[PDB]
DNA sequence: TGAAAAGGTAAAGGAGGTCTTAAGCTCGGCTCAATTTCTCTCTTTATCCTGTTAGATGGTT
């Protein structure tokens, strides 16, 4: 129970392993794919002029709402 | 009826206000160089925004 809260955010960061470079291949891909369908989103909001429900959104990528959410969650 | 006793009238003179000029000034207008604002352009900075590919990965006092 310290009273430092620098060593506490350090404490919280070493809980945290380092990543290896297939792992940010990795994630790197998922990471692209997130942004393409945020840009699309983004072009469902500039039609709508308004937030896309998931359900418009998936039907925006021809995409099951589950497995749309999904991708939506990995990414 | 005579006689105070007050009340008038017509002057002279003064006191006071109101007019007239010779001397001088200073004051505004008029011109006319001689310039400070103003208002456009025409730039020229002042300020903000985005990106950067060797590898790096837990503090100092």
């Amino acid at each position: 129970y310290t009273e430092d809260s620098i060593r506490l955010y350090l404490q919280e960061i070493g809980r945290i392993r380092l990543l290896r470079a297939d792992e940010e291949i990795e994630l790197a891909r998922q990471i692209a794919d997130l942004l393409a369908l945020e840009r699309i989103r983004d072009e469902l909001l500039e039609q709508l002029d308004r937030l896309p429900s998931d359900a418009e959104w998936a039907a925006a990528v021809d995409s099951p709402l589950d497995e749309f959410r999904r991708r939506l969650f990995r990414g």
